[PDB]
């Protein structure tokens, strides 16, 4: 949709160019992000050390090896393609540090403003998180946000209600909640996938087979906050506390205990103020190809010889086609 940012026609004074808003298509941002792992020394295998391998099979002797390509499970394994039978995951160090907190940070930044257009899913493999934050940044980092919670108990970890995505309202659609739906029972279920619901969301405007896509792009032009909060310029998982399969820590066995991400999947586009329907790699980082002679990463700001107004952001509305709000040069 708003896929055309301008068209090549002739009115009388001749040929001439007319504008329309638009967007770029949808990425696997995951293609795009970058990462860093903390604290020093979270990542497993430095020095080798061995992890019980749900088989378990008792025994618990397969071993993490920073060292050894066939062992070592560094960070970018969360973002790159596998072939069937064979997953492939960042691992942290395992809980032999209990009752320290086993505690990892995972920043995910585009140095990008990106508008996440279905759910975020971050799968795990020996357990999912019983306490962990999503947190968001639209400044590159400078500021935090949470984004949502994520506990066995949402209560007992962060003072909220156990709540899910698909029970807002309209007025509630962008409001940060705590859900248990992927945490309670860690460990035991294998289910594997954490998400960050974006499409039940949708969902509160489109219906739910998302066919009333003009009312959510409506709401989105209107309502206040609601593109926003799909909007950001980096991710940060925080992990707070391990699977527990549902049980007490079996402190004989802190081998068991560990994070283990085989991928992490953002799907979204460019942030372009409905001025660009292309967005690339310049100077290392994704960037609008800006029309409507609009300039800036994300066509914020008009070009210099374009000062006549101020800038405004292109419109959804009126549908179908929307307002290019093009910059104007004088006269
Ligand atoms: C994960 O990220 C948060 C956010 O930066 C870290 O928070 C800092 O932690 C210490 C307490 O441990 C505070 O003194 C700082 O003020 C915190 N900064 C902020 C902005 O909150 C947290 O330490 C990180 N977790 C891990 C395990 O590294
Ligand atoms: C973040 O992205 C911006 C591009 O949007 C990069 O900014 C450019 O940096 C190059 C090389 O340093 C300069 O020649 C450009 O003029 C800069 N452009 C702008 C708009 O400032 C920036 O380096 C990236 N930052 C990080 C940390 O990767
Ligand atoms: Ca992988
Ligand atoms: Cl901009
Ligand atoms: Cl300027």
């Amino acid at each position: 949709d708003y896929d055309i940012c301008k068209s090549w026609v002739t009115t009388d004074e001749g040929p001439t160019w007319e504008f329309y808003a638009c967007q770029p298509k949808v990425m696997r941002l995951k293609d795009y992000v970058k990462v860093k792992v903390e604290p020093s020394g979270i990542t497993c295998g430095d020095p080798p050390e061995r992890f019980c391998s749900h088989e378990n099979p008792y025994l618990c002797s397969n071993e993490c090896d920073a060292s050894n390509p066939d062992l070592a499970h560094p960070p970018r394994l969360m973002f790159d393609k596998e072939e069937e039978g064979l997953a492939t995951y960042w691992q942290s160090i395992t809980w032999s540090r209990y009752p320290s907190p086993l505690e990892a940070n995972i920043t995910l930044s585009w140095n990008k403003t990106v508008e996440l257009t279905d759910d975020v899913v971050m799968t795990f493999e020996y357990g999912r998180p019983t306490v962990m934050v999503l947190e968001k940044s639209l400044d590159n980092g400078r500021t935090w946000q949470p984004y949502q919670f994520y506990a066995e108990d949402c209560m007992e970890a962060f003072g909220m209600s156990a709540r899910r995505a698909r029970d807002m309202s309209s007025s509630s659609a962008h409001r940060v909640l705590c859900t248990e739906e992927y945490s309670r029972w860690a460990g035991s279920k294998k289910e594997k996938h954490v998400r960050f619901e974006v499409r039940d969301r949708f969902a509160i405007f489109a219906g739910p087979d998302l066919r009333n896509m003009d009312n959510l792009y409506t709401r989105l032009e209107s309502a206040k906050g609601l593109k926003e909060f799909f909007t950001l310029t980096d991710l940060r998982m925080r992990l707070l506390r391990p699977a527990l399969g549902g049980t007490y820590v079996q402190r004989e066995n802190l081998y068991k205990y560990f994070y283990a991400i085989s991928n992490i999947e953002v799907i979204g586009r460019c942030k372009c103020n409905l001025h660009a329907n292309l967005c690339s790699m310049r100077e290392g980082s994704l960037q609008c190809e800006c029309e409507h002679n609009t300039t800036g990463p994300d066509c914020g700001k008009c070009k210099k010889n374009f000062r006549t107004r101020s800038w405004r952001a292109g419109s959804y509305l009126p549908l179908p086609h929307g307002s290019p709000n093009a910059c104007a040069a004088a006269g």
